[PDB]
């Protein structure tokens, strides 16, 4: 019982041609789960962004009607979202209260499997406290609702950093890991267009030669640290990214990791952020002239280079290996960041959704089983 949690992005539906994505191109046999993200808060209660969602999560729910096992998450929070809204929320216990039973009868009224909690982030021993009674009010009264209603409880769920320094300053990770169903490691991002070197986006393994700090902007590191905190392993879905991170270069004869660089990569065309590219927009990058890809036998990802520009992704490949590492430490499954980036329409040549299939693949067969697994 390996769990696969793809999140689906709203703002999708917006790109241009191709690249537009919408709920029905979603394949509802590929993920356990499709978190949607994301609605907001107004008047400290949840609700929908724009009104044009509303469609949407009609849309993204019944896909059910097509795959009756699929859970169908909605998300609030992300990066954008901030931290004042959570605050806010969590400064008293009416407001606290009552976003919780109106929560439930929205996501009821929309037939949501649930609700995905992404604070970013949590710091500072208020927030950890607030955080806590935040996830432990929501898994109560998704208890009490169930016994007190009829069906299967709602699922509660939440996005958190990877990066061990804000574990630390925003998280009690036994407390939460009471009330969570599932914690989604966001185990990427860990290098991009805001360093002025070249480095990759989602690193399995460190170089060897890599100082002990930039050993822990790994995906293997982070996901241990989530244990060493007290996460359980078979709660912990380790985040695989559907992006890469790009970089201009300073120096085009320089383009291993570590060459200088003046900022992010030509955008792609479809997601129109210098710096960032989806895996449909990689695979064009790769099939233009002269662009060397490169194997990182250490780090266990791939790169790609051409004249000034650097694109660090995941592919197949990475992502396969990815599998083999999750088995052997034995997590609980994987997060998707995110659904609408994969090639979903097969234009890299291989077939529809390459990574996430690739992935799904990997994991068949696997049961996750706890044991003990040393310090």
């Amino acid at each position: 019982e390996p769990q696969v949690l793809c999140y689906l992005t709203s703002w999708s539906s917006k790109r241009p041609s191709a690249g537009r994505f919408m709920p029905e191109n979603v394949d509802p046999t590929l993920c356990t789960h499709v978190i949607y993200a994301f609605a907001t808060l107004k008047d400290h209660k949840l609700t929908e962004a724009d009104e044009k969602d509303a469609d949407m999560y009609d849309k993204v729910v019944a896909l059910r009607e097509k795959n009756p096992n699929l859970k169908i998450l909605l998300a609030i929070g992300g990066w954008a979202f901030g931290s004042t809204p959570f605050k806010e929320l969590t400064s008293n216990v009416f407001r606290m209260n009552q976003f919780v039973y109106e929560a439930i009868e929205f996501l009821r009224d929309y037939q949501f499997n649930g609700l995905d909690v992404d604070w970013e982030y949590p710091r500072g021993a208020d927030d950890r406290a607030a955080f806590v009674s935040l996830l432990k009010e929501l898994r109560l009264a998704f208890e009490g609702e169930a016994k007190t209603s009829g069906q299967p409880r709602l699922l509660l769920t939440a996005a958190v950093p990877a990066s061990f320094e804000a574990i630390a300053a925003g998280y009690d990770v036994p407390e939460i890991s009471k009330y969570l169903d599932f914690i989604n490691v966001m185990t990427y991002d860990f290098h991009g267009q805001w360093e002025r070197q070249v480095g990759h986006n989602s690193p399995l393994f460190p170089l060897e030669s890599a100082t002990s700090y930039q050993k822990k902007l790994t995906v293997d590191y982070s996901a241990r640290e989530w244990v060493r905190q007290g996460a359980p392993k078979e709660k912990l879905m380790i985040g695989m990214p559907t992006y890469g991170r790009s970089f201009t270069l300073i120096n085009d004869t320089q383009f291993d990791i570590g060459a200088p660089a003046s900022g992010g990569g030509q955008a792609g065309r479809f997601t129109n952020e210098a710096g960032f590219m989806s895996y449909y927009e990689i695979c064009e990058f790769l099939r233009e002239d002269n662009t060397t890809l490169v194997w990182d036998n250490e780090q266990m990802v791939p790169f790609a280079y051409r004249e000034d520009q650097w694109v660090g992704f995941d592919d197949e490949r990475s992502l396969k290996t990815k599998m083999a590492w999750l088995k052997e430490e034995g997590f609980g499954g994987i997060m998707v960041w995110s659904v609408d980036m994969d090639d979903f329409r097969g234009s890299c040549g291989t077939g529809k959704y390459p990574l996430i299939t690739a992935m799904k693949q990997e994991l068949s067969g696997y049961k996750v089983k706890l044991e003990y697994d040393g310090p």
